[PDB]
């Protein structure tokens, strides 16, 4: 009783270009360099659950789905939503599927998406009579509290929604897997206090995850933290390929996290010796970290750009901070209608 | 029991000093206006202890009192309504790093004031998705400090409490049964708690002081008090009937009734006033005293029945909950014998 997807969708502000960052001073000649990004999505005034109902807007149009059918409603993100003691779930069920099931937000930092995923696919499994559910993410990483070149050098952050319809009826692709892998020994990488102690107390400021990292390993050790990091992507990787009876050799395309080039390079391209060009690198360095909507976006560009082919097989990679893995095999079945040749 | 059932296994809070109403009225956080028609008589305030930290604290206590095995914990959900101290970062994984120790998955769910019934729908799901699961372990946590929030006036008949609760679901067995959980959604209302025009998109950041009070009559202009007094009515009656169905019982069939701890008046009007019950058959005097725990009332309302053996075996308990949205969830739990923790 594999799952299928039934339905994707983005929706991107308009690009911001590397060029117009460097000349506002944004972005620097080495990081333009090191990340060779080539642009990142910004939005104006859009807001994430605004930008994550415009996605679920596609994705279930594309799906076919009755409202009456979407059984839950999944929101993932990882920074403000916008207003405090509100439900942006709530939101995007009522802008975007008009209906009664439960709506709730799903955080895992930018395993996000994933990790809704994996609740998605439980709820739907728990009870005979449930058909589909619906996934959305959204993020807007604008100042004063967050600097989307600065903030995570080596990664450029972008605004958006993404959305995904699961079925269990049916779709146009199968979820032929999926695998999650939890190191939480690492969760004192990304906040103050000590690594093996409680949290700082709350600041305020922007957020620069270079200072956080820079102190776990200097009590943790590099050492330590590079290997387990690495143990965590591997065990997620091979957990997903042997669950869906597949060698790496087996996928045509890789979707991967949008970060930039060197960090891209030491964990997938010259780890894996995997291509660029069977990944989503150029659509990822135009587009920019969608929070934890990455693997979505980059199916949704695959499908959409008719790169993958029926019985062809995707593995979606995605991390975040925690630190948690997900990957997925997904296998196309047919080249839905909202896809270009 | 039956294949299928699920059982309360563990649960505990974390609450920290208590201040009183007194203190508050003192320091001008409150006027005896509001002191009269909430009738707190205290709240749990944190000194230094940040979210995580607290949920963390009430998960240990509460896989203690389980006494499930760290590899039996198939999931770990931290469930909270405000800010969880650090961005981008994974407050679930410290939960599951200090009170688990183990490798499940680790997230967060959030649904504002019913985040821990919709952890516990999640966790539901999640153990009857597959044979094997045994336990999940279910958090949360908030501090509810200046100069973002005003436990007192953010919110205006209810006053917010720091702290931390858990709860230890269980595929295998618990000293009680979970009979039935519902939950109701009611997305037209989720313009109530933010700005911008109810039914278009929302207005801009507000990292600002909360102030609920704010966008509520902003929406009751737009959407007619009628109507929203209707919609919320409707969907708290929704949650609580299908739970009692669920459960193949009726509300006299209930021994303890577990409320939000939101004041006095918001009590009143919702249900002592609507199901006509008594206080004395719900959990308001420990309310009134603990305060709005973010979403986890109902797990430190439930803790605080069977610890002080105020409910007795075979006797049930009905859990009420209800979060901006709206989301309403009921249960009904079965407490099947008192576990080693409790008293009489």
């Amino acid at each position: 009783g594999d799952l299928y997807v039934a339905g994707c969708g983005v929706w991107l502000p308009p690009p911001v270009t590397t060029e117009q960052a460097l000349a506002a001073g944004h972005c620097d000649r080495r990081l333009a360099s090191s990340t060779r990004m080539l642009s990142v999505a910004v939005a104006d005034k859009e807001t994430p659950a605004e930008m994550a109902a415009l996605a679920a807007q596609t994705a279930l149009d594309r799906s076919g789905v009755a409202p009456a059918h979407v059984d839950l409603v999944l929101h993932a993100s990882l920074y403000f939503q916008g207003h405090h003691l509100w439900a942006p779930s709530s939101y995007v069920q009522r802008v975007a599927v008009g209906n009664r099931c439960p709506a709730m937000e799903v955080r895992q930092v930018s395993n996000g998406g994933m990790a809704a995923l994996e609740l998605a696919r439980a709820y739907l499994l728990a009870a005979p009579d449930r058909v589909a559910a619906l996934i959305t993410t959204g993020d807007r990483m604008h100042p004063p509290g967050f600097d989307r070149w600065s903030s995570d050098p080596g990664t450029v952050y972008a605004d958006g929604g993404t959305a995904l319809v699961l079925s269990r009826q049916g779709g146009f692709a199968r979820l032929r897997s999926l695998v999650t892998v939890s190191e939480p020994v690492l969760e004192g990488m990304h906040r103050g206090g000590h690594p093996f102690g409680p949290p700082s107390p709350e600041e305020q400021r922007a957020v620069d995850l270079d200072a956080h990292k820079r102190a776990y390993v200097a009590e943790a050790g590099s050492s330590f933290s590079v290997a387990r990091v690495s143990a965590g992507q591997e065990e997620a990787l091979t957990g997903a390929l042997e669950a869906a009876g597949a060698g790496l050799d087996d996928i045509s395309r890789v979707v991967l996290p949008h970060m930039g080039w060197r960090r891209l390079s030491a964990a997938y391209f010259n780890k894996w010796h995997i291509q660029p060009e069977r990944t989503t690198w150029e659509f990822g360095r135009r587009t920019g970290h969608l929070g934890g909507g990455d693997p979505i976006a980059g199916f949704d560009h695959l499908v959409g750009s008719g790169r993958l082919a029926p019985g062809e097989l995707c593995l979606l990679v995605s991390v975040g901070a925690g630190f948690s893995w997900s990957c997925a095999v997904v296998e196309l079945l047919e080249r839905p209608s909202w896809a270009a040749a």
